[PDB]
Parts: structure tokens; sequence; C-alpha cells
């Protein structure tokens, strides 16, 4: 008794101008997502197939 579904949709509304936009750096190609989370899952997720790493210095991510 009780199984109710929690729901939510990430958005920010505006990107935060007096904010550090945390970069994700692959491919020649420079991702820019103000919510770290977002930049942390898409470094994570293209590193692994890949089979390297990343990491997060001043919002610059690389992923190898």
């Amino acid at each position: 008794m009780g199984s109710s579904h929690h729901h939510h949709h990430h958005s920010s509304g505006l990107v935060p101008r007096g904010s550090h936009m945390t970069q994700v750096h692959v491919d020649g190609v420079t991702y820019t997502f103000s919510n770290p989370e977002e930049a942390k899952k898409f470094a994570d997720e293209m590193a692994k197939r890949k089979g390297g790493t990343w990491e997060i210095k001043d919002g610059h991510i690389h992923v190898e």
C-alpha cells in the first residue's frame, strides 16, 4: 500500500551568468553545462565507451 513514482525535469530556467559553466572537452567539441551533474554524466558515459577517464578542475573536464 502506497507506491508513488517521484518525477522531475532538469531545468535551470536561465544559465547563471555570475557562475562558472562546467565545460566538457571531447573530440575537439566543447560542451558547456552550468549544472556539473550533466557535465559529469556526459564525460563519464563518453570516457566509458572509449576506455579512458576525466577530471573537474576549474569547471574544465577532458574526456581521454
